[PDB]
């Protein structure tokens, strides 16, 4: 897919380029049922105006990472998958290069799978952590 | 300047090109105790499913957060960051706006701590961020 | 019944006073299906070594109450309902007195509630702060 | 006693008489990265439903991250103190023990971060915590 976001679906609401992902650039690498990493370019569009990356941007690359990680295995059964909660806390910034985020599964419920996802900078320190909480529900149409 | 605080002669990143200006978040009112942000959704707000992306609600409230309380401590010579941002999801938006207000609940000398709400253009609420704002002296 | 809590049922697995919520004497003093609240003395079986009330005692306040509010409205519905996440952020400590502690309603969904709490000390001021959100699930038995 | 850190020659509230005390905290191994606790279940850690209390898990992890910080930075003349507890629940203990095992992603000069697993006797994960701990200079 564009960013490569899995592909579970024939057609989708909106494309890649024209999302939020799409317009930072958040890009999938990696994507297992356990395990799935992604990052992205710092450039001005993921900063805030004191020229360091938005907090915004780690929760959303977190968000994406860990919500579509979960798509990609519940898709096909029938069920949607949906952030309920995205605790992000904030430990060193970046000023440039690129974020690399590697979300790990830690739990999978039948309702709620939950993320852990670390948020590195280009020389590996741990920036910023988020604990994703996934809601998982039969889908309705 | 997406009417973010003007406490600076000059700012490294322009409004336009930075994330908040390229999704559109504008604040409306600021005062040190209450503020409020708002966004129209458009493609750039959304994820490939049509609904506005999490992240969105989560940087709404993170600048909202962060800015209402450089508002008040940057002339005091200190910065102003987040350090945790919770943010939990009780309904989607698909189109219209997203509407942020941040009341301020505790404000001490080293954290201030906002709790902000995200609400859909009938009023509901969609989603809400406790924001907790790191203090610190501004390194020369 | 004990420390106040809703009578929900004719029988409890485990009898007030014998419970940690008895046994630290939290009760509860209002519980509507908007907002609750409870109080607790301060004794040293609720502080920590350094003799601040315990971080763990602010947590189970909160969780006690916003859990049993939604229990006193969703028992009679056939439901069960049980804390899934508990996010407490501390800002001045308590070395004595009361801690006073108010759940009030923000969502009410299918599936989960939440419950917003703030905990005081005998003088009004805003110690900690919790985020209660409540799973509800249909009983099993 | 309780085998909590010893770094101090008096200690305002006796182990026996505080709340880790009165549930049976007992804390295994401490360093600097990496701590370890485990608590018994008895009535004492349950709520009315014969389930260990939401509580129990937050206390245990916020005891466990807190003095797993006391330890390193009590000697250097700092305080250290929770500021933020998140735990969320994934599977209920109605009996046996709680184990928990606290591991240190960041320590820095004024908040050292914590992620704490919470296992029951078959090793399941029922609960995780993210402890966030305030360092900051002792007030004489
Ligand atoms: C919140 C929660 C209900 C959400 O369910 P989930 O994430 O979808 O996890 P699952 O439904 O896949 O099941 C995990 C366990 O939760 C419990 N559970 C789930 N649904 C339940 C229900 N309707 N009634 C009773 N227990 C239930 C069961 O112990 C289940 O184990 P089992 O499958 O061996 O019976 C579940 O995670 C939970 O019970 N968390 C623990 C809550 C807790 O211990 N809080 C602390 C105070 S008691
Ligand atoms: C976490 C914390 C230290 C961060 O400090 P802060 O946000 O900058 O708050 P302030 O520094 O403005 O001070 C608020 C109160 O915190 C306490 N505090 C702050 N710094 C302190 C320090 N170095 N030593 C002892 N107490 C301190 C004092 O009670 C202070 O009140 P006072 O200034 O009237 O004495 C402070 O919020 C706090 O103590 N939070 C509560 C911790 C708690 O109770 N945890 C639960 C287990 S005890
Ligand atoms: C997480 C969530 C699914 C849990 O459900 P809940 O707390 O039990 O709330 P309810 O089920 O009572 O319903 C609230 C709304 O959630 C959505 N929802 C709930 N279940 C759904 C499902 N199976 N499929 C699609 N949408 C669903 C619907 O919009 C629903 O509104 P409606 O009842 O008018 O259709 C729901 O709170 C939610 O969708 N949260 C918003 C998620 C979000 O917007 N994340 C941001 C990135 S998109
Ligand atoms: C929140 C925060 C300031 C708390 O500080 P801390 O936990 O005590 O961490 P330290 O103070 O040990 O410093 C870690 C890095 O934080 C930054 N920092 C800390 N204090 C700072 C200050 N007063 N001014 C500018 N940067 C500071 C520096 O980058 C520091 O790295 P360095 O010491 O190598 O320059 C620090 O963790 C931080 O900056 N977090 C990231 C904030 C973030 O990126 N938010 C998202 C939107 S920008």
């Amino acid at each position: 897919t564009g960013g490569n976001l899995p592909d579970v679906a024939s057609h989708y609401p909106v494309a890649y380029e024209q999302t939020l992902d799409g317009t930072v650039g958040f890009v999938i690498d990696e994507m297992t049922p356990e395990r799935a990493t992604a990052s992205v370019e710092v450039t001005d569009t993921l900063r805030q105006r004191w020229g360091l990356v938005h907090g915004g941007a780690y929760c959303a690359l977190a968000d994406m990472l860990a919500t579509e990680a979960t798509v990609a295995v519940v898709h096909e059964k029938g069920m949607m998958a949906v952030g309920q909660s995205n605790h992000t806390s904030f430990f060193r910034p970046v000023k440039e290069g690129h974020v690399r985020a590697e979300a790990v599964r830690i739990h999978a419920g039948s309702t709620t799978w939950f993320w852990d996802v670390s948020l590195r900078d280009d020389a590996g320190r741990l920036c910023a952590v988020s604990s994703m909480s996934i809601a998982v529900r039969p889908r309705r149409d």
